[PDB]
């Protein structure tokens, strides 16, 4: 017989489904601003009261 | 007895597919990271009546 060889690529392995490897958990981001504490002049300014 | 069946084994060398150059994939599967940074804009103007 000439030997009908066994013609081996690679249907072993190479697959195949779980290609879905790096999800981008990147879209879980968490920006925020240098969040204020605002100033307020009200404990600068005192009550200058006139004495009549 | 021979045949004229086709001899195929891995025949066109053997190594896997073409096929796999290992792209690496960055762990930006990480959380993006959080910004939180802080303005302290009260305690820089000492608001405080010296008029006592």
């Amino acid at each position: 017989m000439s030997t009908r060889s066994v013609s081996s690529s690679s249907y072993r392995r190479m697959f195949g489904g779980p290609g879905t490897a790096s999800r981008p958990s990147s879209s879980r981001s968490y920006v925020t601003t240098s969040t204020r504490t605002y100033s307020l002049g009200s404990a600068l300014r005192p009550s200058t009261s006139r004495s009549l």
